[PDB]
């Protein structure tokens, strides 16, 4: 065609799907626009544990990266507009009434004056849990725990062990969505400074080590061997057949609203309950980190006016709510989450209730956060892994941020 588009999308299974079916009906419907889409793991975007690179950071480099990606949070803006490795959309969206889109989703797009990105679907962070195991344990199935210490005081009574052999787990705090730049959040801190420096060390950030020290807990009361060995095989941070609440090996577990669609067409059994996070010891009551994924034309976009006018079909108020119901996701556009069906869907009226009542915090903005997630990364793994004591692992992490 006229126009061969490429673009690129963090994730294969539904989600996967419903933006190749959006590329597709597009492509269809438009005799001199086709479109490319290709699944590229986090974008070529998202923070690795590899030697710094990055797929779409190599394919900018490379000159001929795709028209158009899409990215799974709002972490990542900032750096890459820094770096010059992805365009400016002010002229593009001048015209553009964004006063449409939620106020927080679209803020999340500014940086030094300019915007460079547009929300493609709105995401909150919940606790889910197994009502069937709750009643196993005699804990009531419709209470899930509102504190840290009670999170963990049920745990202890969801795990079981037989002959040694670890054959459940109450709960992990580190699989799903509790990586460290969702929980430091929920434990009142941040992995940055307010100038986007790191603050990873002890002496820096005490409550950062309390978090740390506090997942170290799990690590040394269960085995941090017998935990490895226990979700061995299973997707440890991605919502997916094979993760651990979906197969019914957690019996709670930090992750996206989104993960509701997982757990309903994997295992249609699974009788779970969604709700708030439990309040940590110096964090705010009902914590959730309101995020999404992002549209950006990477610097080498050979069809940035083409890529414009997809986002802007994707984004019809009918198209994206349909979009937003079938990925289980808060649709970006305010009147479009207002007609989305899933408004009177159980589970997801429990996700709207944290979006409404719950203590929202935001991701901070830092050219520097992917860097600075990898070294907060790896020091929280290496501690999980005994291979360091906590407090070493975050001055490593300093460091290597630095
Ligand atoms: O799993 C589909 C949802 O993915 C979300 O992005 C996740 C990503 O899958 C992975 O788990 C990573 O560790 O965290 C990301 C969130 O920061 C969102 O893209 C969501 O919209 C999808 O429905």
């Amino acid at each position: 065609k006229q126009v061969v588009l490429t673009l690129w999308y963090p994730w294969a299974g539904p989600d996967g799907d419903a933006v190749v079916s959006l590329a597709k009906e597009y492509s269809k419907t438009h005799p001199n626009v086709q479109i490319k889409a290709q699944m590229v793991s986090g974008a070529g975007i998202a923070a690795t544990q590899g030697g710094g690179q990055g797929k779409f950071l190599s394919a900018v480099a490379a000159g001929n990266p795709p028209d158009l990606v899409l990215y799974w949070g709002q972490d990542a803006l900032p750096g890459l507009a820094d770096q010059g490795a992805i365009i400016p959309l002010d002229d593009y969206l001048k015209d553009v009434d964004t006063s449409k889109f939620f106020e927080a989703a679209y803020n999340a797009m500014k940086y030094k004056g300019k915007i460079y990105g547009l929300p493609e679907m709105v995401n909150v962070r919940v606790l889910f849990w197994n009502k069937d195991l709750f009643k196993q344990a005699g804990l009531d199935p419709n209470t899930p725990p509102k504190t840290i210490a009670e999170l963990d005081q049920m745990a202890a009574k969801l795990t079981k062990t037989k002959n040694g052999t670890i054959e459940q787990m109450g709960f992990i705090p580190w699989i799903g969505q509790g990586v460290p730049h969702v929980m430091a959040g929920v434990f009142g801190t941040s992995l940055v400074d307010s100038n986007g420096n790191p603050i990873l060390s002890p002496d820096k950030n005490p409550q950062l080590l309390n978090l740390l020290k506090w997942e170290v807990s799990y690590s040394d009361k269960y085995g941090a061997m017998n935990i490895n060995k226990f979700i061995a095989g299973m997707s440890q941070n991605s919502s997916q057949a094979n993760d651990p609440f979906v197969l019914g090996k957690v019996a709670m577990m930090i992750s996206g609203e989104w993960q509701i669609n997982a757990n309903k067409q994997y295992n249609p059994k699974l009788n779970f309950g969604v709700g708030p996070i439990p309040q940590a010891p110096g964090g705010k009551p009902m914590p959730s980190l309101m995020d999404g994924n992002t549209w950006m034309i990477p610097k080498g976009s050979k069809h940035p006016q083409e890529a414009m006018d997809f986002i802007k079909w994707t984004m019809d108020p009918q198209r994206i709510a349909d979009t937003a119901d079938k990925v289980y996701n808060i649709a970006p556009i305010v009147e479009a989450a207002k007609i989305q069906k899933l408004n009177n869907d159980p589970y997801f009226k429990e996700v709207l209730n944290v979006a409404q009542k719950g203590s929202i915090y935001y991701t901070p903005a830092a050219k520097g956060m992917l860097s600075t997630e990898t070294a907060a990364n790896n020091a929280f793994q290496a501690a999980q892994y005994k291979k360091s004591t906590p407090e070493q692992a975050l001055k490593n992490a300093q460091a290597e941020a630095e």
